[PDB]
């Protein structure tokens, strides 16, 4: 016993066969996220308004993931996230989905970089971590022997804006390296706090 809940903005739309249990959060659910999504442009040019059905699926799954904390919406949350997981992944990877939809479809890269936000969040909200070994091809070559991996790590003069990616890390994997940055910054200032004279170097902080 399901039933189609149609979420959609413009002409790209997407049917969610939502069991009858849980329908009626998931319809107010979808009420609350068109009352929040911009209304449709011609082309889909503006910042926070989906491209694609995929990105469209990906935003209403960042915006459950939002509502639910680590529980109400956590059923309709594995639920859509099961069927983003079943129509657009094809048994992929997230950066796989995204690459494929920057090259084949008029994805920009923002939209890119959010929805990839919203999918690993809704991921870690569902109680479903990425704990289940990765079949990616290169690290199954390299478990079998075919290939060799080497791991290059770059330093200075690579860039003038270094920090835009440090900032774009935080955002679209805020729930994943947010533990990494928060320990990294409170050991900064605790290293900054007890040596002699750290503050001086730092003129406006750290």
């Amino acid at each position: 016993s399901t039933r189609p809940l149609t979420l959609s903005h413009g002409s790209l739309e997407h049917v969610l066969l939502v069991p009858t249990a849980s329908f009626f959060i998931a319809s107010q659910l979808q009420e609350q996220f068109n009352k929040i999504l911009p209304e449709p442009t011609e082309g889909f040019a503006a910042d926070d308004e989906p491209t694609t059905p995929a990105e469209l699926v990906g935003k209403f799954l960042g915006y459950v993931s939002s509502l639910v904390e680590p529980g109400q919406f956590d059923q309709v949350l594995n639920l859509c996230l099961t069927e983003f997981e079943n129509c657009y992944l094809e048994g992929n990877d997230i950066h796989a989905l995204a690459a494929k939809l920057l090259q084949e479809n008029d994805t920009t890269l923002v939209k890119t970089k959010e929805l990839i936000k919203n999918y690993i969040t809704a991921r870690i909200m569902a109680k479903r971590p990425f704990d289940k070994k990765s079949n990616s091809a290169l690290f199954r070559a390299v478990g079998e022997g075919n290939a060799q991996l080497v791991a290059i790590f770059g330093g200075q003069g690579n860039t003038d804006d270094y920090f835009e990616e440090l900032r774009d890390l935080y955002q679209t994997y805020h729930v994943l390296v947010g533990d990494l940055i928060k320990f990294s910054a409170e050991t900064l200032s605790e290293l900054i706090r007890t040596t002699l004279d750290a503050e001086k170097v730092f003129t406006q902080g750290l």
